[PDB]
């Protein structure tokens, strides 16, 4: 099922997700509905906070063929290095993009859809996406790295887009 994605300035986007206690059938259904939502909204990542599920669950697919499902449940950053940035967008900040500073490379550990622990070293786009999604789980949005003026402008633009419906 396609779930509703929250848009700024919704305060639910600022909530800190709790760790998933056990990866059971219910959590698998949430992961599957998150992928269906992410692909329906044409995105490359989605954090459960964005669909009002306040648990540490992230789905990502940065592949060209849209057939490489990455699940991060209870992710933890182990190492990072370098700096980079691209003009990021966000399904919760429709049609707005901005360059934000990110680590170039990261190493994380997390649980997959079967509840199995794994480690992943990422660079390039994947590293940026993992950082963006992990920020959503602690109530942080990419606009938070921008100047207060730019945050104001981005919020005003999104409210206008939504008003027009
Ligand atoms: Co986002």
């Amino acid at each position: 099922s396609v779930l509703q994605v929250l848009h700024i300035p919704d305060e639910r986007l600022r909530k800190v997700a709790k760790p998933v206690e056990e990866v059971n059938a219910e959590i698998q259904r949430i992961v599957d509905d998150m992928f269906e939502t992410m692909y329906a909204e044409e995105g490359i990542g989605l954090a459960a906070t964005q669909v009002d599920i306040h648990q540490r669950i992230i789905v990502i697919d940065v592949s060209e063929n849209r057939d490489e499902r990455l699940v991060l449940i209870n992710p933890e950053l182990l190492e990072k290095s370098g700096e980079t940035g691209i003009e990021e967008g966000c399904l919760s900040i429709p049609e707005q993009r901005a360059l934000v500073p990110r680590a170039e490379k990261v190493k994380i550990r997390a649980l997959d859809r079967d509840g199995k622990p794994f480690e992943l070293e990422a660079d390039g786009l994947l590293a940026i996406c993992i950082q963006h999604e992990m920020d959503h789980l602690v109530g942080k949005l990419f606009m938070d790295y921008l100047s207060p003026l730019k945050q104001q402008r981005i919020r005003q633009k999104v409210e206008k887009l939504d008003r027009l419906k």
